[PDB]
């Protein structure tokens, strides 16, 4: 049982024609859609093929056919067939020289013949057979296939989700190869596209609890989790959605080619899965094999040896009449548009037999150019040079196919794999009918119809248990699912340091809303802290008081003293208000010992003419020297005021000291004063008025200090004590109204 | 050609008997070492096999043995007459059913038909193939061998080292198979042993410059990096050495199998190899063997086709051509003209493997039946593979030291054991010669005492030095550390990284030395020797003068209204101050303690006023208390706010911290001190502007000018320096100062 044919080049074929019918125990079936259909689809294309005048014009290709019976140890035995011909060692049945092997449907069946024809160099395209490992070119040296690996459907079926903004799946593969094999490249592409997975479901070949189990371990873990990525062989497929139609659940399906397009899957039971999004393999019939198929008749078709058994099983008749089951076949049976319909992947099939016939024709051209037949150097093919040089790089558009300006473009990927166009559908309802409809394209980008898209909640669900976070809601704590976090909104003021944990530099005081406030304490002014205490200036008013004062003034030597006392008393509200200036107060505390020092001089007098010139110059030495050695250490700067988490502000030294050892020098000068007022008795009593006077002063000193504590408030002191001096100035200019 | 000899169940065998000689454009010759005698060997198993009585006694094994011709491509069309035995599919030599294959000798050959055989399902043994890549279970399933893989010599030379404490270490390979595969397993070991590479040379080509480099790499990358592992080939290992030799480097070689007890590695330049340690598979002649291989006859041994060909090329003359002699009759192998193969154990040992398995299957399938019964006219590859032959323990056959560990077992990947010999290049007087020093069977085993190193002693390969005592700031030279010293009394983490909180502090160097307090303020007058003798003598003064006024008044001075004992209690009072305070600064209260001594100077000061104010005695006594009062209310207040406490003293360096008060505190103290001294300040010069009260005025000036001095003292007094010098030297500074002050009031009272 063989189709072995003629030619200057021989192509290897291996199709699944009967359905485990040569297995002897599973016996007496073929495969129709996968097997003559197929089988007879290469000889369509290598008809064309040897007809064609520009693709190996001079080189007619015959066939080595050969039946896998859909079984991996048959078909390596079938397969030695093609290996006995290309080697060195009555006899019949000379053998052929096979360039080529376009052959293998069923992916374990491929494996095993890829192990083979590896070993003795012989290049093999396969259609229909998707199987990830295939790609591993590591082992399969010298395989490619005209379809993508099924791996392809994670990446689409990822990019899907991530297009509609979709996150936390739960995934449900099943058993074997395709499930298992599938989801992990899903689960690895989920990753990158940033998609957390709920549940990480799988089934099996168990029609048992385990597929209600599965529907319940969705809906009850995680019930934000909507969509589900289904990854199941097709007869898988159906029984899950049975098990949710028993339970009634509410999912929208991201469906693998398991489920595809089939309504079978959903035959009975589709409100459940109403909404879903199923992914079906891109291709588009051929035109020409159906008039080539349907012209087919066992009385002029015996190339093929199946077509007779064909016949009988296609149409359960009998070709003799001695058998008479049932049936028998009669004359005007034939192929037709209703008894036949076009096999998914004829496509593949005649693209692959198409890029061995290029890859032929090419290395004809490189090889012996000029030459229209296949030179010497043909007569002996090597499999390395003909595998990557030109069939892994071929770049031919398709054949037969109506839309040239499309996606058919026959090539090989870097691994001999396909290209990756699937059709993106969609299970929707007309209002008392559902069926299936394409609403987008998968090449390598996807291109959906977003607007032409029925859901199951008739709105665009989104499967969310975290929403996300911003400036605002920075933190983000995972108390359960590693993906959906709690955010948390971090301690006001804060600084971002990374979304999942977030710190506090400068908690008091102006930061921004990215990473970057941290005591970002601009300085104020000279009266910076006093802007608005409501209180603006009145320092120079002081001054002009004085100079009032000033105005209006025998008794020289209270001139003398009184006049410098004023002056510098209205200084002081001007340099304490207005990191250098903030030694002023050491001239107000110097001021105040003019006061004192004209009081000890009119006690003098009360109690050396020429003394009071120098009794002035020791008072002020003494002023002198106490400012030089606390100016001179210290001073000179500011000092922040940074309160608690309340805002920061440069302000002037905080060394109260300071002011307490400034009221150290008065204190004395004044309480020296006072004793002189207390036998000032004997105008008479005047200065214990003034005297009188610094005492309330010196107690609204202690109210500066805690009077600072509030900021822009302690000023009111300086203030308050600029006002004192102007009183005790008042008490002297006063009496001399009078 | 083959030895196509019939039996029950007959064996398969791949032997490189030609060396490529199918292929004349690469070489016609025929192996002999690696060929027929390995060969005859299967052939020597077989004859043993079927003549015994307790391994397939009615089981008569025969063999069908083809030549791979040391090509994998050749074995390839060669070992399909082994896949046709198992086809379902007018003459016709019928295929016999191959239950097995014994052959593969060449890792490259052997791979090849790997692949082909574990399609079909037939076992394979094979008895010389040692690439770790058909330790790969998932691509060669039904294949197993009698020899070890070739990283077992990775883990076996990564032991010698951690053995021998060398942990920086230098790596020389080569181009191909063996030179990659397995230097990689042995950089996979150097991690799990701790062991860290120094320069991983590749120096793969025939003969180049690249070699001369690479010995200057060993010298320039880490000189102190002395041993150095090579895992190349044997003609690479020659010309390395050759290499070394010219540039007169030394080193201490840890070679493997590519160079093992093979002395023509070192033909020449033996000194600058000298002290070598080699690996090398671990055989045990079959002497059974020789009696059968030197017993072979070209007129005996028809069985053999290539047996004429090995003897004409074995003797260099034709049975019959015009070669350079005629073979004569009584030519015959002898031990002058041969030499048993190393291998030729492991081929007797896969050939009994097989053997075994196929007998124990019959004691299985076929019970009660010294035949083979119908079910084993059929063969299962799966069965026999995975449960007879991966589960074989039959002690090897022809061993001279039977119960030892020579015994046949394949592991879960169907491996050999793993044993080799440990070698080292010796100096035997003015000859260079191998010798065996060790055995790594599993677990390491050398005669550490008697193997002669390069240098003449156990050498050491490290670019780092242990710095256990000191230098816990080790920085990571790469996988060595540089060992810096800790910052003086620093605290440490670890040796790795000292994160120095507080150098200078604590003297304790396990992970310690931050703040810890390694310091105390107490000093007992400057430790008894200096300052000390001043706080004893303010007792004494006081005790005359305060005899003095009583003596006087038994009054016979004046009576000034017991203004003298006003004043010589105040004058007590301030004086004792002193030295209490001093005499417990230990506890907290000692800092209230110096608080209240100033209000006791100003107490004697404001009795000097109240006595200055003379020119109402009731009155002025009154007065008099209430300065103190006022004193001690502001000495209350301010010390209220900060209570009772001891801040520390913290320094620069030196670790010197003391919990004894507050600097700030004292300064603050010693401010509101002033307050009371600026009283007294006032009063001097009231008391200078006003017979007996001669004496006091003299007094009073005498005394402005103490608190003046004593004030100024007190500034740069203890403030530019430590309590136990210049801070304790300040407090004797302060309690001299107390005592002066009574020194000052003592003159008034005269
Ligand atoms: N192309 C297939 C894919 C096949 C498959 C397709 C859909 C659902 C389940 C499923 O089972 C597996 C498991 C592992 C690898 C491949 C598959 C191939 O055999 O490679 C096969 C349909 C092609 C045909 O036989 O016509
Ligand atoms: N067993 C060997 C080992 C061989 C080898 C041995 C030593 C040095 C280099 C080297 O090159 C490689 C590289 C990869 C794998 C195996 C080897 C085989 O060829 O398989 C071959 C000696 C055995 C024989 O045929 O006598």
């Amino acid at each position: 049982r063989e189709i072995k044919i003629e030619g200057d080049l021989v192509l290897g074929g291996l199709f699944p024609i009967n359905e485990k019918g040569t297995g002897t125990e599973e016996c007496g079936r073929i495969n129709e859609d996968r097997g003559i259909q197929r089988l007879e689809a290469m000889l369509f294309a290598i008809d064309e093929i040897n007809k064609d005048n520009y693709l190996l014009p001079g080189v007619k290709l015959g066939v080595h056919i050969l039946d896998t019976c859909s079984r991996d140890t048959y078909a390596l035995e079938q397969s030695l067939e093609f290996v006995r011909a290309s080697l060195t060692k009555i006899q019949e049945n000379i053998p052929l020289l096979i360039a080529g092997v376009i052959g293998g449907s069923y992916s374990s069946v491929s494996i095993q013949v890829a192990n083979l024809l590896r070993l003795f160099q012989i290049p093999q395209i396969s259609y229909a057979s998707t199987s990830a490992k295939l790609s591993d070119k590591s082992r399969y040296d010298y395989f490619a296939r005209t379809v993508p690996p099924d791996f392809y459907q994670a990446k689409a079926m990822a990019e899907i989700l991530r297009f509609f903004n979709w996150t936390y799946v739960s995934t449900v593969a099943s058993e074997g190869d395709y499930g298992e094999t599938g989801i992990e490249a899903f689960e690895q592409e989920a990753r990158l596209r940033n998609i957390c997975i709920a549940t990480a479901e799988k089934v099996g070949r168990s029609n048992i609890r385990k597929s209600y189990d599965s529907v319940i371990r969705e809906l009850l873990q995680k019930p934000n989790a909507r969509v589900v990525v289904l990854f199941m062989r097709s007869d898988d497929s159906r029984e899950l959605i049975a098990a949710a139609n028993r339970v009634n659940a509410s999912f929208t399906w991201v469906a693998s080619d398991g489920w595809g397009a089939q309504e079978s899957i959903v035959k009975g039971s589709e409100h459940v899965a109403y909404g879903a999004i199923t992914l079906e393999l891109a291709s588009h019939p051929v035109r020409q094999f159906d008039r080539y198929f349907q012209s087919l008749n066992p009385y002029n078709n015996h190339r093929n040896p199946w077509f007779r058994d064909f016949w009988e099983q296609k149409f359960q008749c009998s070709l003799q009449n001695k058998r008479n089951h049932r049936q028998v076949c009669d004359k005007h049976l034939a192929i037709d548009s209703s008894n036949y319909e076009q096999e998914s992947k004829i496509m593949f099939v005649v693209n692959a037999v198409y890029a061995m016939a290029h890859a032929l024709h090419k290395m004809q051209r490189t090889l012996c150019p000029n030459t229209t037949k296949l030179c010497d150097a043909m007569k002996i093919l090597d499999g390395k040079k003909l595998y990557k040089e030109y069939l892994l790089k071929i770049n031919f558009t398709a054949p037969f196919n109506p839309n040239k300006g499309a996606d058919s473009i026959v090539k090989f990927d870097t691994f001999g794999d396909g290209m990756g166009r699937y059709n993106v559908f969609n299970l929707q309802q007309t209002g008392g009918k559902y069926s299936y409809l394409k609403v987008g394209h998968w090449a390598e980008t996807l291109s959906l119809d977003v607007d032409s898209i029925h859901w199951s909640r008739n709105s665009v669900p989104t499967s969310q248990c975290s929403d996300p976070c911003a400036p605002n809601e920075m933190k983000n704590m995972q108390p359960g699912d590693v993906c959906c976090w709690i955010c948390i909104p971090c301690e006001p003021y804060e600084y971002l340091v990374d979304e999942f944990t977030c710190m506090d530099c400068g908690p008091g005081q102006w930061p921004t809303a990215d990473l970057s406030g941290c005591y970002n304490l601009p300085e104020d002014y000279i009266k910076w802290e006093d802007a608005w205490a409501i209180c603006l200036g009145f320092l120079c008013t002081c001054i002009v008081i004085t100079v009032f004062i000033k105005h209006n003034n025998s008794g020289r030597e209270l001139c003398y003293i009184l006049l410098f006392g004023v002056s510098l008393s209205y200084c002081m509200t001007f340099f304490f208000i207005a990191p250098v200036i903030c030694a002023l107060r050491r001239l107000g505390l110097g001021t105040s010992f003019a006061i004192c020092y004209s009081a000890l001089l009119t006690k003098t007098n009360c109690i050396s003419s020429q003394v009071f010139i120098c009794l002035g110059l020791i008072l002020v030495q003494i002023v002198m020297v106490s400012v030089w050695l606390i100016l001179e250490t210290p001073g000179t700067r500011r000092y922040t005021l940074p309160e608690k988490r309340e805002t920061v502000i440069l302000k002037c030294n905080v060394k109260d000291s300071s002011m307490l050892i400034s009221l150290t020098y008065d204190v004395v000068l004044v309480i020296l004063c006072t004793v002189y007022a207390f036998k000032t008795r004997k105008e008479a009593k005047f200065i214990g008025f003034t005297m009188y006077t610094t005492c309330i002063i010196w107690l609204a000193f202690l109210p500066i200090f805690y009077v600072t504590s509030s900021d822009y408030r302690v000023q009111t002191t300086t203030m308050c004590i600029s006002v004192s001096l102007s009183g005790f100035v008042v008490l002297g200019c006063l009496f001399a109204p009078k």
